[PDB]
């Protein structure tokens, strides 16, 4: 293992003590592999169904439901009557429901994958090495490779392990570092070391990254690191090292169950306590034993009456409808419980280029020297038309079209472009557009030249597959591109060494054409071409050139700038070391300025807008880029991140500056900064760490393996649709169109969803509260069971579901994206609201209980002790001649329970309307504000009726109610609720808030 890419080539061969000629002797292997182990990323930990199922039974609510289903199952085996056979339908369903979870929770998980499981997709199976047990190449297995032994790589290989390169057999070595680094092109490699120990992957040019692919060539190397120590391994760790939290909804889950479990217990405490007399009045008579079976069968009744059985399924049902919904709007939510979190994103750190700007290069201005006298300068500035790389546009100065050949300065600037360019242009018939063959910034140049055909060369008598490069290729036949000095991140420029063909361009042997950042190339210029002549680059001449440079890249224009020059007297060919990039800055001096070229990477429309929405939304937007600060900034104001004129010094730091600042200011910077320029790897995460130190839900967006470590830890990681599998499987959402805006649009559904989601949740809960109250009373008073678990379930599952899940469509507020993103800590039911549902429930609890008992104490179709002596219904067959000479079996009558169970049903089909709104009266928001909710209610009612009329059913529950006698009685109980709410709902006006 060597963090050395900065070491000499022999220095490594030294460290490992290995023969670049022989390799590692089988001993070295046995010893190296035991200090280094195998080159491979650790396997996964997959739980068994056993383990899975067990989690499915680790919720307090699922358990409280399992203990209850036991007591029911246990009771349903204590009667000895032929009629009491439907005894196994209660403890049967409960299980069934609890079973349907485990079932779903497992398949739920079984289909989800690990972001890391996606990484191992980058590990090659075989490798190619050289060791002491053979002269010819040995082809082994990635993992059997050890830090040290000599490995060789070829054009068609995937790089196993991180290799410090020893020697390049090919004439050149190309690499696709795409997946785990900055920008991919055929990145070249060289053998000489890299001085800086703290070098960024891209800058370690003598290296072979594990997983990356060698595009072209065949070179030899010595393995630096193996395994998890390998550059990517270094990542896999990050990801595995991170743990993410439960959506502030799931958070609230445990919370509610924790309590819903405390309460419950307490009841049984109050309950057992109201029947304490049974300790100082019993005559040891025997009817005892049948009194314990009461508490036991009333306790499991208490459970299916405290837990919102059906809720779980209504929520996810609400979410999946929304997934598909956003999917239409190009947004892809990976895992849904995350929609909530998206709904309250505090900040969005998105990259610029790919998403914000369209990334469509096009030269808009050029500028070449026109004349220099004493101190008087004179430039020739231009304008170029054409968004597309498409070779279609016109060159104009002072808005007047202009032939290009008419000016020398241009004819050179033009060639330079065409020659110091590795890109080109290609046209396709499948879509009919002109596509970016190489790198955009280059493919745009190639384009520029096309538009200003310096040679007035007929191109309209040529097809469109030929128009693509007619003007370039011509300038290409005007020089012999001997070789090229690739771009390097320190001289921030590149150059092409050329020769002319024997007769035409003989004038001056070889010359050199360079292009890069104006700062550099310009200093390196000691002269300046004025048409066909040169002059001593002077003080004034320079300022004036940089002044326009700064004008373009800082002005509203927000243009990118390329300074073009040529080295007239290039060093002799054989005196150049075309293969040791260090010296490339030396070969690029004594330069003659030729002119700079400005081009734009236009922001995508809706962004400006989408940026504004965030404002009203209060959602912060941080722009992570690769532009220089001066340009990042501008660009921002151009979109709205900043407002032209705004002071931005503190709100925008740079890749470096940031690293400088101490952990102290690091944090600060982050809560206010909105523009990070020249960002590096770690940053995307350190920030996401500070943005978290401010309890801020923050969005992050990357595209490749290197971005994963953050995308993971970000509350909401957003991966590009044109991004790499891994990253995607790391983010919690994916953008097919990459449009930043799609993020904001997604942040919208995110709130909406949760608002309906939210309410429909409050609806089914309060009801569950009510139910509880019913059993409490049914129990505290002795009164016969008023409602049965087997019932309560049906309700909380169906008669309650269809209105709840229809509520999920409640018309979205108009002010959504006009209120700061929601708080996570904000509880679902509190304050006066608590008081409200605390009352509605206390209402239904009695409305139901009293209902069943009514049919017992006033209804004609079943007279009962009007003195309330039904309370002791427990004792009837006993003291048969006590106070009743009645048919003792009437207490277990169906009519009384269908009474309450129908006043419940209705009260909810009603309460499910004092919901369409929280405080806006129904006359201010009639139920017909939602077509679904109404319809749904009907489907439930024809249903509830299904359990009265369809013979198989009623016998399971209770028999039919006498229409207009008993039903009417039902209505004179429930309907009033609405009032009770409209009344609390009115207590709105009687307080400030609204
Ligand atoms: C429910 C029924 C009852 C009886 C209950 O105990 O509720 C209390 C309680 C706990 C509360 C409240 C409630 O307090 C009372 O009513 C006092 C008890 C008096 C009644 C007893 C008679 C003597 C709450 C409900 O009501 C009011 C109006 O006071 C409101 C609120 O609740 C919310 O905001 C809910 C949002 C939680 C988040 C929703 C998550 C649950 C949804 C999933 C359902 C899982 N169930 C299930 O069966 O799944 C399977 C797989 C099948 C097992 C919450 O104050 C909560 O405490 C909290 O921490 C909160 C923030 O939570
Ligand atoms: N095709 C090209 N050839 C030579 N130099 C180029 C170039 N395109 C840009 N440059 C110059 O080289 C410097 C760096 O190029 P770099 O590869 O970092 O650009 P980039 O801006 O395309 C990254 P990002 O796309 O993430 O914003 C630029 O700041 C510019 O001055
Ligand atoms: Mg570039
Ligand atoms: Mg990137
Ligand atoms: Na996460």
């Amino acid at each position: 293992m060597e963090a050395a890419h900065s070491k000499s080539t022999e220095e490594c061969l030294a460290y490992f003590g290995v023969s670049e000629t022989t390799g590692l002797t089988p001993d070295q292997v046995k010893r190296h592999l035991e200090k280094y182990g195998h080159n491979e990323l650790p396997a996964e930990e997959g739980k068994s169904l056993w383990e899975l199922v067990i989690e499915q039974f680790e919720d307090l609510l699922v358990r409280i439901l399992l203990l209850a289903a036991c007591i029911s199952f246990v009771l349903a085996w204590f009667e000895e009557g032929e009629e009491t056979i439907t005894a196994f339908v209660e403890p049967f369903v409960i299980l069934l429901i609890l079973i349907a979870n485990a079932i779903v929770g497992v398949w739920q998980e079984r289909n989800a994958e690990n972001a890391i499981e996606a990484l191992k997709e980058y590990e090659p199976e075989m490798g190619k090495v050289y060791r002491a047990d053979r002269k010819s190449v040995q082809r082994i297995k990635a993992r059997d490779i050890v830090p040290g032994d000599i490995v060789e790589v070829a054009v068609g290989d995937k790089v196993p392990a991180d290799i410090r390169i020893l020697s390049i057999k090919s004439t050149t070595l190309r690499v696709d570092q795409s997946i785990l680094t900055g920008e991919s092109v055929s990145v070249i490699k060289h053998t000489e070391p890299v001085p800086d120990p703290r070098a960024v992957n891209q800058d370690k040019k003598n290296m072979l990254f594990s997983g990356t692919n060698i595009a072209a060539g065949k070179a030899l190397g010595i393995v630096a690191t193996t395994g998890v120590s390998t550059e990517i391994g270094k990542i896999r760790d990050q990801m595995a090292a991170t743990e993410q939290d439960k959506t502030p909804l799931q958070q609230k889950l445990d919370e509610f169950g924790e309590q819903l479990s405390k309460v419950i217990s307490l009841i049984c405490v109050a309950v057992w306590l109201i029947n304490i007399g049974h300790f100082n009045d019993p005559v040891h008579g025997g009817s005892w034993i049948r009194g314990a079976i009461y508490y036991f069968k009333i306790a499991v009744a208490l459970a299916v009456a405290a837990i919102p059985e059906g809720l779980p399924a209504v929520i996810t049902t609400c979410l999946a409808l929304g997934t598909r919904r956003m999917a239409k709007k190009n947004a892809i939510v990976r895992s849904l419980p995350s929609v909530e979190t998206l709904g309250c994103t505090s900040v969005i750190c998105s990259d610029k280029t790919g998403t914000l700007t369209t990334n469509q290069m096009s030269v808009c201005k050029m500028f070449i020297i026109d004349k220099v006298d004493g101190d008087f300068c004179s430039l020739n500035e231009f304008s170029i038309t054409g968004s597309t790389y498409a070779p279609e546009g016109e060159v104009l100065k002072n808005d007047k079209p202009i032939r290009s050949g008419q000016f020398d300065g241009l004819v050179e600037l033009a060639t330079i472009c065409a020659l110091c360019n590795d890109s080109s242009l290609d046209f396709n018939e499948t879509k009919g557009v002109y596509e970016k063959v190489g790198e955009a910034t280059e493919t745009a140049l190639t384009t520029l030249v096309e538009k200003m055909n310096v040679f007035n060369t007929e191109v309209r008598n040529l097809s469109k597959v030929e128009r693509a490069n007619a003007c370039n290729s011509v300038i290409r036949q005007l020089m012999k591109k001997e070789f090229t000095l690739e771009f390097s991140r320190d001289r921030k420029s590149m150059s092409v060494y050329c020769s002319p063909a024997k007769s035409s361009r003989a004038a001056v042997g070889n010359k050199m054409f360079v292009k890069g950042a104006p700062e550099g190339v310009i200093d390196r210029c000691n002269y300046v071409r004025v048409g066909t002549t040169r002059v001593p680059m002077t003080g004034p001449v320079k300022e004036k050139i940089l002044s326009v440079i700064k004008e373009w890249g800082t002005g509203r224009d927000t243009l990118r700038c390329l300074a073009l020059a040529t080295r007239d007297t290039p060093p002799k060919r054989e005196e150049m070391v075309l293969d040791d990039s260090s010296r490339f800055m030396e070969y690029e001096t004594d330069l003659t300025f030729v002119g700079v070229v400005g081009m734009l990477d236009p922001p995508r429309k809706e962004v400006m807008g989408s940026i504004q929405l965030c404002r009203d939304a209060g959602i912060r937007v941080i722009m992570i880029t690769g532009d220089n600060k001066g340009t990042a900034i501008a660009i921002c104001r151009r979109i709205g991140i900043f407002g032209e004129n705004e002071e931005v010094a503190d709100r925008a730091y740079t890749g470096r500056e940031f690293d400088d600042l101490p952990l102290a200011e690091q944090r600060e910077a982050c809560r206010r900064a909105c523009c990070f320029a020249r960002v590096e790897p770690s940053h995307k995460s350190k920030i996401v760490e500070y943005l978290q130190s401010y309890d801020e839900i923050t969005a992050m967006t990357g595209d490749g393996v290197n971005d994963a470590p953050a995308l993971k830890k970000a509350e909401i990681g957003i991966a590009m649709g044109s991004g790499t599998a891994v990253a995607k499987t790391a983010s919690e959402m994916v953008l097919a169109d990459d449009n930043f805006s799609t993020i904001v649009a997604a942040v919208e559904e995110g709130r909406a969803i949760y608002n309906n989601m939210k309410q429909f949740i409050r609806y089914l809960i309060s009801s569950n509260v009510g139910e509880v109250v019913c059993i409490f009373l049914t129990a505290a008073l002795g009164l016969p069971e008023a409602l049965i678990p087997v019932q309560l379930l049906w309700v909380n599952l169906v008669t309650d579901g269809l209105p709840a899940t229809a509520l999920g469509f409640n018309p979205p507020d108009l002010d959504i994206m006009d209120r700061p993103p929601r708080s996570p800590k904000e509880p679902l039911i509190s304050g006066w609201l608590f008081f409200r549902y605390m009352a509605i429930g206390g209402y239904v609890g009695a409305a139901t209980v009293g209902a069943a008992a009514w049919w017992f104490m006033y209804a004609e179709d079943g007279p009962g002790v009007t003195y309330h002596q039904l309370t002791h219904f427990m004792q009837c067959t006993e003291d048969h001649p006590h106070f009743e000479g009645l048919d003792c079996e009437i207490f277990e009558a169906p009519e009384p329970m269908t009474m309450a169970l129908s006043v419940l049903v209705t009260i909810e089909m009603c309460n499910a309307l004092n919901s369409l709104s929280e405080n806006q009266s129904l006359m201010r928001m009639p139920p017909w504000v939602n077509i679904w909710l109404l319809g749904s209610i009907c489907l439930s009612m024809s249903l509830h009726f299904l359990i009265l009329y369809v013979d198989p059913l009623p016998m399971i529950f209770k028999l039919k109610a006498l229409d207009l006698t008993q039903w009417l009685m039902v209505l004179k109980i429930s309907l009033p609720v609405i009032g009770l709410d409209e009344i609390l709902k009115f207590i709105a006006r009687n307080y400030l808030e609204g």
